[PDB]
């Protein structure tokens, strides 16, 4: 169902490098970042989300309200401005990031005690799995 609250520790990371390549993240950053285990912290209250994604290298925080379009500045990533919109499709949390890159966004959902994240940009898809701590 729709409750994504918790501290979530990465179990699997697939094609993170291709996704970052599609974002044109620089070589040295990609090569370090592809090594790392991530932790995701999600505070969800009704439609209000506060998320922190953490690694030993760099963190990325984004806050949003479901159904409310917002300007996302991807400073720790590819450093672009996108117009993001997060909505529910069934119990899948879907984000479209409109801007320079085509097909850019992500989908996040819970199955049991695991959180699944699919990150897309261009023709690249990264798939992550996290275990609830
Ligand atoms: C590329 C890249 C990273 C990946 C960040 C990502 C992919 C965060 C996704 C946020 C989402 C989907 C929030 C949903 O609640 C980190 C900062 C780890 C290391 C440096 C470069």
């Amino acid at each position: 169902t729709r409750d994504q609250n918790g501290t979530w520790e990465m179990e699997s990371n697939e094609n993170f490098e291709g996704y970052m390549k599609a974002l044109d993240i620089d070589f040295a950053t990609r090569k370090i970042a592809v090594r790392l285990t991530q932790t995701k912290v999600i505070d969800q209250d009704g439609d209000n989300f506060k998320t922190k994604t953490t690694s030993t290298f760099r963190n990325y925080d984004v806050d949003f309200t479901v159904g409310v379009e917002f300007d996302e500045y991807t400073k720790s990533l590819d450093n672009r401005h996108v117009k993001a919109l997060v909505t529910w499709e069934g119990d899948v949390l879907v984000c479209v990031q409109k801007g320079e890159k085509e097909n850019r966004g992500w989908k996040q959902w819970i199955e049991g005690d695991k959180l699944y994240l699919e990150l897309t940009c261009g023709d690249q898809v990264c798939r992550q799995v996290f275990k609830k701590k």
